[PDB]
């Protein structure tokens, strides 16, 4: 069970690449399989945090369950979710992520948010989520109506303060800004909070995973030190075949030495 | 040699957590056991920095000190030393970890510290200290009377500058708060300089550590290949077993074909 | 192919330790040698950021071109470039790293920077830079006239903000200050771009390579992945050897039950 995906990174599959067609009845899995050098992986460039730990924790996969986490329609009233650009482009027309939802101001002045999710689904959930960073201050101005913004994202086991670097960048998929992408994990009964007063790609769809019992933690470093685990008893398994041979190999050797002297 | 802890985790038994009775004279070992689900683990809520390399780092130490590095007596002559509550609540009465003091101020305003230590144990010193992070402005105010504060630490091989985020997190352990905690190694010669405003958890215990030769620098990146080389080597041993073997199953068959061209 | 390395690490190596007489025809190499306890590794006190990584990921390395990136006579026309100390004093002159040079400013006020590299080696290129940390305010301003500075870098993909602390620190080297180093890699067609007002220590030397195709991203849990995914594939050839031999010993086994049968 390697998966469907083709041309498309992991990343591309999570965040919803409108160029990979991957939204299909598949659950469970117990490998990953994308393309080292994807055409549908990037939309929109920038650095994913913690890409290799999110690969590697996802490796193995029981119940995968896409859900709403922030409705697009209830979760900001007030609030452009309009966030679609050249970037993403399908089918000729601009577009976005498919979970994530890009904010922006309208009429007045970008008012800030506070919104929360409470996990109740009995599984883990992996929420995605953004942070917008303008190629120059008058962008930053333009769209939400400020030289100065934070985002911060608090959970039951989680503390991070993101803030935005305003810098022309070399050019990549036409784009001079950058958006970096950022992820958590929680487990029933927890709760995530996220306050911003500008520059957050929202949260949309949030995934809610069993996982199974095939790991641990699920870090890298586990998932590693079970294979080399493993590999011991294998060790151990052929070293005692070893000596029952030996052993086999001498006995024969002695009736050979017998029949020997018979004649 | 797996050590006697029982229902608690690494950072319970360093930290000092009051239900882990494990202060006993117990000196090396080979690996830590601990359980993935403790009850005595955790006793105020937060995040423990890089606390997979330093559980896979102290997987093999030998002689194991636990000694004052700042005594409580006089290491903080007009601070308040008295920082407890009930989430370390002891045959019901409120306390805090073990080898940890939460500092707050009295009688007029919380006073700036400056302490430093320098290793003559020759032995590596692992110190232990934390951030406190207040779910509230009022409560910032409260305990060192500032809206702002910052704790700087430095060592011989170390620069970290560490602040509070105030904030209302999810409900953990009747918390509304949080406190992290951060740990660097000391060699013998070195030095460690500890300067805070506010928010320190200071340091009272440390633990002087010979360690070893049964490991390099620790990490736990050479720990895992360590093992692996360990293997390769296990394998060549048997490839030459197997080399053995073909050769004296040849020289053994060669004889039947003999005792048969006997007869 | 261990290379030449002496009693060096491979930062002394990189940066350019005067102590290191490293700098000959050598090209293509399939892993390091470095000493644990170098005498000529460290030449100004510091952290070295990633190194397990930059250590690891360049184990493997085909050919390996050191040429200018930012020449000194030219990338800064108005910036002091003698940054010299005691702490890199070779044959009794004050010197520092070759490939790096530690601006400062001159007859007014030391200036702001702004300077690219655009990737056209067809190779991968390594580019180091440091940051400086002042032991005390006194010298933030007398080597760049504030007392307060920043360091930007960014590049197709990398976004990071560097600040300084400043602070005493215990001695080291017979410095009070520090020097920290962090690193990117360009690929083909990229850029880097670096911004700075005070306490840059610029980039002079980069290293071009064409790595080859031994490994796949260079990060070291990749390099770990594939040998152990090479020792799994030594393992199933053992174990086919086994059922021969298991086969074999059978057959050899009836002819002596029949060699007997016989008389
Ligand atoms: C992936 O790219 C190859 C060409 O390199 C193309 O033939 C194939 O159809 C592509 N697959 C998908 C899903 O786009
Ligand atoms: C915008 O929506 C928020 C709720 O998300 C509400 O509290 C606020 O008053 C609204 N502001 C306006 C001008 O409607
Ligand atoms: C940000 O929140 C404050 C309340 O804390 C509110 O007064 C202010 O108007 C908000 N900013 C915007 C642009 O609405
Ligand atoms: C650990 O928990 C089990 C119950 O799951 C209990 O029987 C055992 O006594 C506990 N051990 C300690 C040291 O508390
Ligand atoms: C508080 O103690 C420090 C030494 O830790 C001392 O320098 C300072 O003067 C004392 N302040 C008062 C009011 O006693
Ligand atoms: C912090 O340190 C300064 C000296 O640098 C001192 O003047 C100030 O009073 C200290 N703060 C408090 C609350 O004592
Ligand atoms: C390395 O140190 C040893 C002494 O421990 C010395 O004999 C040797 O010549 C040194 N090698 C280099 C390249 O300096
Ligand atoms: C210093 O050099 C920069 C180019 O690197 C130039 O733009 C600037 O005008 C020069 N300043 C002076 C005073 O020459
Ligand atoms: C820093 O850059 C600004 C232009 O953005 C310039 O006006 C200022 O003089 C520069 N600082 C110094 C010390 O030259």
């Amino acid at each position: 069970a390697p998966l469907q995906l083709g041309n498309c990174s992991v990343a591309g599959w999570i965040l919803g690449n409108p160029e990979c067609e991957l939204l299909i009845s598949k659950e469970s899995w117990s490998y990953i399989v994308e393309t080292p050098n994807p055409e549908n992986g990037t939309c929109f460039p920038g650095y994913f945090a913690d890409y290799e730990e999110l690969r590697c924790q996802l490796s193995s996969v029981s119940s995968f369950e896409r859900f709403e986490i922030f409705p697009k329609e209830s979760s900001w009233p007030n609030h452009t979710v309009t966030g679609v650009s050249a970037s993403c482009s399908h089918n000729g027309k601009s577009s976005f992520y498919r979970n994530l939802l890009w904010l922006t101001g309208k009429n007045g002045l970008y008012p800030n948010l506070s919104k929360s999710y409470v996990n109740n689904k009995e599984k883990e959930v992996l929420v995605l989520w953004g942070v917008h960073h303008p190629p120059n201050i008058g962008n930053q101005r333009a769209l939400y109506h400020t030289e100065n913004a934070y985002v911060l994202v608090v959970s039951s086991h989680y503390d991070r303060v993101f803030t935005p670097i305003i810098a022309k960048r070399p050019k990549v998929r036409d784009q001079e800004g950058r958006i970096n992408y950022y992820w958590t994990l929680l487990e029933p009964g927890d709760t995530i909070i996220f306050e911003a007063n500008g520059n957050l790609i929202a949260p949309w769809y949030a995934f809610a995973l069993s996982r199974g019992f095939g790991s641990g933690s699920g870090s890298c470093i586990e998932n590693i030190n079970s294979k080399i685990y493993h590999i011991e008893d294998k060790i151990e398994e052929i070293n005692r075949k070893i000596e029952h041979i030996l052993s086999k190999i001498y006995h024969i050797e002695r009736k050979i030495e017998e029949i020997l002297n018979e004649i």
